[PDB]
């Protein structure tokens, strides 16, 4: 219905038709046409065709260059405003506060950044109203998950950003087969902008469409809509990364009784034949994508990759942990990405992948801090600030997180079970970050109530600082963290419930000179070998107060020798109790009045193994 022609937006689709879209994604789709009044609509098919002409585009427009060196990638150079995911500007929206994240007992909350509706609905309205003008609004309909997987989730996309197009692309299933298998069911409504109308307000910076005064990330998960204004990068504008994938989804489990989690999922088959997939939840910047998919060094040892980052999973009626990966690529850290540290990351991304943010070489190829291989004579290398850039200079070549969007399928150890629709069984989950001091290589939770306190109690390395970061999931919480412990915990009630052995590692504990005690990276491969027997039941354990640690000489160690074991297994009493008394700080203000009886009881019982060695 129309007095005149300003609704229907039918005359400006340049791909696809609104009369084939199902009625609800119509009514997403033109409403928020008639509010950014975007010049045109492209309906995204998810084709080849349609991929390869929108990055010629973006090429010949210079907001990407193609890299000659390798097959089919690209590089994208930033405005240095628009760098990274933004916690300050990244906010959920509840009717209480208190559903979002709990009230602290005397400080401010670190577990989450709440937006009243009011204040939110005036910052849309500062924001969105004419956003797109002269520009093309790209409809994506996406897949977070195997299409047709019971645990798949169907978002529908709104951008101006073709990058985001062409990265969307890689990192879900994309296209008009999710459209039809949408149907007229639910679907996660995502609306972002770049935020920079035509005419140009403001310059534009290294071609790079951005608005960083008004950034702006939010999460409406009781609407099921995310809106991002004013990043084109990254987790800000991919809206499957993080904010489908972990805010949305964890508050979506949360009510359906699964689980959306920061974690890797690897698969594992030891020299018998036997394989386990483990989940690991390490925060940013701790090793995630390397584990996700190591070169073992132990024979006879193989691990395949399921994900390197995002893991959904949901106990099954036979009481199994069933995870699948809802990505479709890999969204990695580029700097300290090398032969060494990750081997099969650097086969997969010299084909169909995009980078963003790394350096150039002058024959076509990338370069980053860490990267560990000499360029041959005469070749120079463009920062990422196109800049000419020697390596006796001090500031990077490359951001510090600058990625490359690779996709999944081209990963040669990528597991043949990565795209099964029922997921995979999970065994163990890994718990873990940067402890120089204190924290052994490993140790196993006592129990899924201990393992669920171990996770709550993550701290990490961000002069150094000791940060907490409760299940790698410190900048993403969907929902208030102690109904998300009360949620983990309830699992043990579940029918039949399998639960996984929890784990934590610690890659990186130092001598008193600095150095690494464990040389990690494939090497950690004999750490998966110990937790593979300890799930099979292997008596190659010994109590100690925060847990299980490998017996004298269960670890393989043949190859390495030069590790110093009993340092790297240390627990000092005098540093643990100093551990406890900041997890009991920490939980007691930033969980306060919902923290779980059970964490509360897990925490007094190590404070009192610790007080009697
Ligand atoms: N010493 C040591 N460093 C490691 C090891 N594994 C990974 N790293 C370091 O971890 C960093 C790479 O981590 P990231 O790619 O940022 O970790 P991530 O968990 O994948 O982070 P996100 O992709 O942001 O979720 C580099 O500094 C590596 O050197 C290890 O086994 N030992
Ligand atoms: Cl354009
Ligand atoms: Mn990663
Ligand atoms: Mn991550
Ligand atoms: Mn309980």
């Amino acid at each position: 219905p129309q007095l005149h022609n300003g609704l229907d937006f039918s005359a400006k689709v340049i791909q696809g038709s609104l009369d084939s879209l199902p009625q609800e994604v119509r009514k997403f789709v033109e409403g928020n046409a008639q509010l950014c009044q975007p010049e045109y609509i492209h309906i995204c098919d998810g084709s080849e065709e349609e991929y390869g002409r929108l990055l010629a585009h973006m090429q010949e427009e210079g907001v990407i260059r193609k890299l000659k060196k390798y097959d089919n990638c690209w590089l994208a150079l930033t405005d240095p405003r628009d760098v990274a995911r933004i916690e300050s500007k990244t906010v959920i929206i509840t009717q209480e506060q208190r559903d979002t994240v709990p009230i602290p007992k005397s400080g401010q909350s670190q577990l989450g950044r709440w937006m009243s509706e009011e204040d939110f609905e005036k910052a849309f309205n500062a924001r969105f109203p004419g956003c797109m003008k002269g520009r093309t609004m790209y409809v994506i309909p996406f897949s977070m998950g195997p299409l047709g997987s019971p645990l798949a989730k169907i978002g529908i996309e709104l951008t101006d950003s073709p990058y985001v197009v062409a990265s969307m692309r890689i990192m879900t299933r994309m296209g008009t087969s999710v459209l039809e298998a949408l149907g007229d069911g639910e679907f996660i409504k995502c609306l972002h902008s770049v935020g920079c109308p035509l005419p140009l307000k403001k310059p534009l910076v290294n071609n790079w469409a951005c608005n960083p005064e008004l950034t702006l990330i939010a999460h409406l998960p009781d609407r099921r809509e995310i809106i991002s204004f004013g990043s084109g990068y990254g987790g800000n504008s991919l809206l499957g990364k993080k904010c489908f994938a972990l805010r949305i989804a964890s508050r979506l489990a949360k009510e359906e009784g699964w689980l959306a989690e920061h974690m890797l999922i690897l698969g594992i088959t030891n020299p018998e034949g036997k394989k386990k997939y483990l989940a690991a939840a390490f925060p940013s910047a701790c090793g995630k994508t390397n584990l996700a998919m190591m070169n073992p060094t132990l024979p006879g040892w193989k691990v395949e990759c399921v994900g390197d980052d995002i893991a959904w999973m949901k106990f099954d009626a036979q009481g199994n942990l069933r995870a699948i990966n809802p990505e479709n690529g890999f969204f990695g850290v580029a700097p300290g990405t090398s032969v060494k540290t990750n081997p099969n990351a650097i086969k997969t991304i010299q084909k169909n992948t995009i980078f963003t943010n790394v350096a150039e070489t002058s024959d076509g190829g990338v370069y980053w801090e860490g990267i560990d291989e000499p360029l041959a004579p005469g070749v120079t290398i463009t920062s990422w600030k196109n800049k000419e850039w020697r390596p006796q200079d001090e500031e990077p070549c490359a951001h510090p997180n600058s990625r490359f969007c690779t996709p999944a399928s081209q990963c040669p150890i990528i597991d043949p079970a990565w795209e099964s629709p029922e997921g995979v069984p999970i065994e163990g989950i890994i718990f873990g970050g940067r402890r120089p001091a204190g924290v052994p290589l490993v140790y196993e939770a006592l129990s899924w109530q201990h393992g669920v306190f171990v996770g709550a109690a993550m701290r990490s390395e961000a002069g150094k600082v000791i940060m907490h970061d409760p299940f790698a999931m410190r900048p993403f919480f969907g929902y208030n963290f102690g109904k998300y412990l009360a949620h983990w915990l309830s699992m043990a009630h579940r029918p039949a419930a399998k639960l996984p052995k929890i784990f934590h590692v610690n890659w990186f504990r130092k001598d008193k000179n600095g150095k690494f005690l464990w040389p990690g990276f494939g090497e950690n491969s004999r750490v998966l070998e110990w937790m593979f027997g300890r799930i099979e039941g292997e008596d190659s354990a010994k109590l100690t107060p925060i847990g299980y640690v490998p017996k004298e000489d269960a670890l393989n160690l043949k190859g390495l020798g030069d590790v110093n074991v009993e340092e790297l297994f240390g627990i000092s009493k005098e540093f643990w109790e100093k551990e406890v008394e900041e997890i009991d700080k920490y939980l007691e203000d930033q969980v306060n009045a919902d923290l779980p009886y059970e964490i509360e009881r897990e925490l007094r019982a190590l404070k009192q193994r610790i007080s009697q060695m």
